[PDB]
Formats: structure tokens, sequence, C-alpha cells
């Protein structure tokens, strides 16, 4: 912590504060996280280290020093948030989307090969460079270690403690119908309300779509029945192969919903190119 020049403040995570931060020994700009230390996390942290591939945020550094804990990251500097954000009047052109989706489940199927989950994607996690380049970070912190709801799968909200690389396939679908529409998809304002939403666009599940699903910790027989809509409303105006895969990462049950893996052989990336946005930094 002394051996770096906290330039500004970059914003607070789920696990710490982030920093822009200039190395005095190096001079390399990075992102410095301050955690929020156990043994196990120390360890759960180093396997993250090692974990490197393009799509992937890069973990520089670990310094636990007097019993704090810092994470020295690459940078990066705009997030998908605000490149949304100033995209808002005209949107994302569809083949930059294409890219960007490409490239975050690449990096989704290194992850998951490694039994690692992101866990809690959303557009702030999302980062983008001058490139045509979008890295995932915080991958990992979950394990080792007001918030948005948006983003999460079915079976968290049902109260399912096991989950599974499915959830990351599930948040991914809700960002990827946000670039699409530039409104967010199910923006609930609590845990009901974010299930309710989910509910009513994509239908109350039952034993026949999700089986298993009424013997969740948190489902209730009381839960109001909604019919499912067309996605063909819900997404507009992506065309028929984005909506089938749209569609195939979103299901309730998670053992049905698609893998990275899969994802990246669907015929919606069969065009895919690798345009250079204008970003203004
Ligand atoms: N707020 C500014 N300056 N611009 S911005 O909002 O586009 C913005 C700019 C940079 C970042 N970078 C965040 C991060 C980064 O570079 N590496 C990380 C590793 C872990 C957690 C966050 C990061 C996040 C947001």
């Amino acid at each position: 912590m002394e051996n770096f020049q906290k330039v500004e403040k970059i914003g607070e995570g789920t696990y710490g504060v982030v920093y822009k931060a200039r190395n005095k020994l190096t001079g390399e700009v990075v992102a410095l996280k301050k955690i929020r230390v156990p043994s196990t996390a120390i360890r759960e942290i180093s396997l993250l280290k090692e974990l490197n591939h393009p799509n992937i945020v890069k973990l520089l550094d670990v310094i636990h020093t007097e019993n704090k804990l810092y994470l020295v990251f690459e940078f990066l500097h705009q997030d998908l948030k605000k490149f949304m954000d100033a995209s808002a009047l005209t949107g994302i052109p569809l083949p930059l989307i294409k890219s960007y989706l490409f490239q975050l489940l690449q990096g989704l199927a290194f992850c998951h090969s490694h039994r690692v989950l992101h866990r809690d994607l959303k557009p702030q996690n999302l980062l983008i460079n001058t490139e045509g380049a979008i890295k995932l970070a915080d991958f990992g912190l979950a394990r080792a270690f007001v918030v948005t709801l948006w983003y999460r799968a079915p079976e968290i909200l049902l109260g399912c403690k096991y989950y599974s690389t499915a959830v990351d396939i599930w948040s991914l679908g809700c960002i990827f119908a946000e670039m699409v529409t530039r409104r967010a998809l199910f923006p609930g304002d609590s845990e009901i309300d974010q299930l309710f939403r989910i509910f009513r666009t994509l239908g109350t599940p039952d034993e026949v779509v999700w089986p298993g699903v009424t013997s969740m910790p948190d489902y209730k027989p009381s839960f109001p029945k909604w019919a499912r809509q067309d996605f063909s409303k819900v997404v507009p105006p992506l065309d028929e192969d984005g909506r089938s895969l749209l569609s195939q990462m979103l299901h309730y049950d998670p053992n049905k919903r698609i893998s990275a893996k899969a994802a990246l052989a669907h015929p919606f990336f069969q065009d895919v190119t690798k345009p250079v946005p204008h970003l203004r930094l």
C-alpha cells in the first residue's frame, strides 16, 4: 500500500474498494483492490493468479500485509455499463454486441473448465479496451472469500445453495438482452420482485419445465401463475438466431441451460468479427 500512489477511487465492489493506482517501483498503472484474513481465502485467491486467458482481467499480485489484503489487477479504461450509457441514443451495433458476447463466452468456457465460477456477473464487471477486447473482472473471488439482483439466476433466488456454472450463463443472457434493447431485462428491487419479474416474462416454472423446482427451499405453492411471453416481444429487434441462443441461455432448468462451450458453436456466431469500438476516454 506504500508502494502505490492511489490516483482515483474507481469504485466499491462486493469484496472491496478498487482504485486506479500507479506502482512506484515500476510506474505501471494497475487496478488495486483492497479486500474488505482466513487461510482458505489466501489459497483460493492464489489459484486465481495462475488463471490466465485473454478475456480474463489478470490478477497480478496478492498482498497480505499487516493483516490486510490487497489485490493488484491489470487495468482497463472503461466498463460496459459506461459504454452502454454512452451508446444509449444509438445503441451498440449488432456486430459489436456479437463480438463482445463471443469473447465473454470464451472467457467463461475457460473459467468453467477450471471449475471457477464468477457468480456475480453484471455490466460493471465487464471491461473494454480500445482494441475491441472485453474482459471479465472478479472471477473467482466469490469462492475464495444496495446490491443489484438483476442478473441473478432463478435457482439462487429459490434457495439452491450448491449452484453451478449455469448461473453465469443466465447472468450473461440477461446482459445480452440489455445490450440489444438498451433496457435492463429483469430490474427487480428486492428478491421477490426479482423472482416475479422473471416469472411474468418467462412464465411461472413448474415440474414440467423444471423438475424438482417445487421442492426448492424457498418455493411457495402460493406463487402466482403467469404465462410465458413471446421472446419476439421481449427482445426486439434481435433476429431468430439471436433469440434462439437467448432462449437457451435463459432456460429455467440449470441442466438444460446452454453451456458456454456449446454456445460458442451456435449459428449466431457464424458471422462474428472483431470490430473496434469508438471509446471516449
Ligand atoms: N470511472 C472511470 N474513471 N471510468 S469507468 O467508469 O469507465 C471505469 C474505468 C475503469 C474501471 N476498471 C475496473 C477494474 C480494472 O481496471 N481492473 C479490475 C479488476 C478487478 C475489479 C475492477 C477492475 C472501471 C470503470
